[PDB]
């Protein structure tokens, strides 16, 4: 059914304010923001909000495509039929949050008037976001936030509860968005140990030895945060095997989800080896690279054959595809297959350097540049995973 | 007729961009625009565009009101029943012109760099508006622009063509937009006579005797371009009387529009005598105030009694209104009566102030404040005029 003009009008209003705010923010950054002050902490803090906004927009795009293409995704997610969110609500929420993020960033830039210089705005934005998430009144999409909160509870306690479709789906979407988790941990570390709260001005050049502790792994504060979603999904799959006792897919997935654990622990060992400067440290490079290959070359084989279900023996006229395809043009299929193999390697590299403390001056730049790319990889992955599930359900 | 969601999205986008541009323009004006330079030429240049944008938005509100309340404008305007322009398109055009106007004003405020320092943006904006109006392509509401141009041609040569509803309605609307003509004339004079076109800057001191040449009226075309709309409507009503052979309504109406001729000529005569310091100059004042009252107290009885059909003897239970009404709240009618009575005086005050060059310091300011009020008065007027026309058509 066509949505009322109020919803669409709100979507457009928020989109336009968002666009103009982005342009004026770029102009202010290029012109007003002096380069001498380091601005890396600001980006490291606001990257999480940007990623969340982008993910919400992209999810709106996927649900649009799902309704257009004929995928019966309400039954697949086992949603409530009479109360569902279409693309416009997701667009409106994303635009609203983007307006707030842009306003907070602009305030941090200019600092119009206050006595505490700039370190209230990020806390305020994140506090309002979490308040929106857990607001107990019956307004602003109460059902959807209730369902999401219950499902988050189920996912983070998954080794105990039964696992369903939306459980592991949001488990993966958390696996791609781990950047927000490490950003939150770094923000807590910075606000706890580094910043002079009982002072003025704020950020200043760091010359002391104690500076840069949050850049270090200390004991495990960096690697464990990285592998947390891997642990969640690993334990979910183990439990699914335990209830089901079906060998092939459930036991195979454990290895795929444990390869990242092996890669992360090897990266941490290499970090401590550069700290020690051992003679064999260079040799430890090779193993990492090996387990880099063994990582990517694993999940790739899983992506095309098991996730998306390509390379069917009954391909027929559909070259390098399955017998039955719902999307009209094979061009998107081939484009996605091409770009996924490119983006997976960058994702693994990003995970490695965001916890290994490598490339000291360019590592965070690397993290920034390929942070909003695995999200697009997952945005592509969603379409084909859900359509494969729809045809699998249709077959049986 | 549910419009497509894209139209509503564009309306929202343009509204949001317009709001943010207005806010940043206000901020830049209070902060960045230094006050040493005389700025009144900028206001006298951009006032025409502002008034046109405002009039277009208010017409959108008017047509939405007619459609919702039951005022059947399609039959009376003689528009094609199957091709009509809804209020959302009027909102779109108003927002588009407003965004362009805001961008041009901001550029004139800043003017990053060029070969021509700052005075290309006004001609650029007005030329864009004209090329939009007279574009011969079959795009951008290819019926509305052509219909408006044809009606403008019919109105501007009124004493020759037959007179229908749309002709006199647009003539009445034009009666409230003489400020556009005054602004256009002043801009032409400034860019033709005084401005050093082959030069730079544009902030020459105003204390020189050479300044304010276009503010003078000794040549006497200011008054004529002022009363041009009055002449158009007067000769139109005279032609209507000639064609109809009915003295009462058309002839009294013609006298009504005739009074402003005496208004303007007496105002100009006082101005000339006062500059010459003629002994009995205040004598020329006296008749003026008389021709003040006999003007306003004239048009009022046309607006309240004949235009709207109020104060009817056969009203019945609805005291001080007509017998039948369509709008629910009498507070609307009473507030409209009070506001019409209040603003009918300010309209003639503004006319005399603009065409007489009195109050050398406060005249421009008071004209600026009273300009966006008689257009709102006309906006209020259309409601009840079209409702009375619909009642007349239904009854007979």
């Amino acid at each position: 059914q066509p949505a009322p003009a109020w919803t669409t009008f709100r979507v457009g209003l928020f989109c336009g304010i968002f666009i103009v705010l982005n342009i004026t923010l770029v102009l202010a950054a290029v012109f007003k923001l002096e380069t001498d002050r380091s601005i890396w902490p600001l980006i490291r803090i606001y990257r999480g909000g940007f990623l969340l906004i982008e993910f919400l927009f992209l999810l709106g795009i996927n649900t649009y495509g799902w309704r257009q293409a004929g995928v019966n995704h309400v039954l697949i997610f086992e949603l409530n039929p009479r109360s569902n969110l279409s693309h416009q609500h997701l667009f409106e929420i994303a635009g609203f949050l983007g307006i707030l993020w842009c306003l907070s960033l602009l305030a941090c830039f200019f600092a119009p008037i206050s006595v505490i210089p700039t370190y209230v705005y990020p806390l305020a934005l994140y506090g309002f976001m979490v308040f929106f998430l857990i607001n107990p009144t019956k307004t602003f999409y109460y059902k959807s936030r209730f369902w999401l909160l219950k499902l988050l509870f189920r996912v983070f306690t998954a080794p105990f509860h039964k696992v369903g479709f939306a459980d592991f789906w949001l488990a993966d979407q958390l696996n791609s968005l781990s950047v927000i988790l490490m950003d939150l941990e770094y923000m807590i570390c910075f606000y706890s140990l580094e910043l002079k709260w009982d002072e003025s001005k704020g950020l200043l050049p760091n010359n002391s030895e104690e500076s840069g502790i949050c850049h270090k792994y200390t004991y495990g504060v960096r690697a464990i945060v990285q592998c947390i979603p891997a642990w969640l999904r690993f334990i979910q799959c183990l439990r699914r095997y335990r209830d089901t006792k079906r060998a092939f897919p459930h036991l195979v997935n454990a290895g795929k989800y444990s390869t990242t654990f092996f890669m992360v622990t090897f990266a941490a060992l290499y970090s401590t080896h550069k700290e020690r400067g051992h003679s064999d440290t260079m040799v430890f490079f090779y193993l990492w690279i090996v387990f880099y290959i063994i990582s990517s070359c694993y999940t790739l084989i899983w992506d095309l054959k098991m996730d998306w279900g390509l390379f069917d023996k009954n391909a027929g006229e559909n070259t390098f595809l399955r017998e039955e395809i719902v999307y009209p043009q094979k061009a998107y299929y081939y484009c996605a297959i091409i770009e996924d193999v490119i983006l997976r390697f960058a994702w693994t590299i990003q995970i490695s350097i965001t916890s290994t403390t490598l490339l000291p001056h360019s590592g965070d730049i690397i993290a920034t540049v390929f942070a909003p790319l695995e999200v697009f990889r997952r945005f592509v992955w969603n379409f084909f995973r859900l359509e494969n599930e729809h045809l699998n359900n249709c077959g049986e």
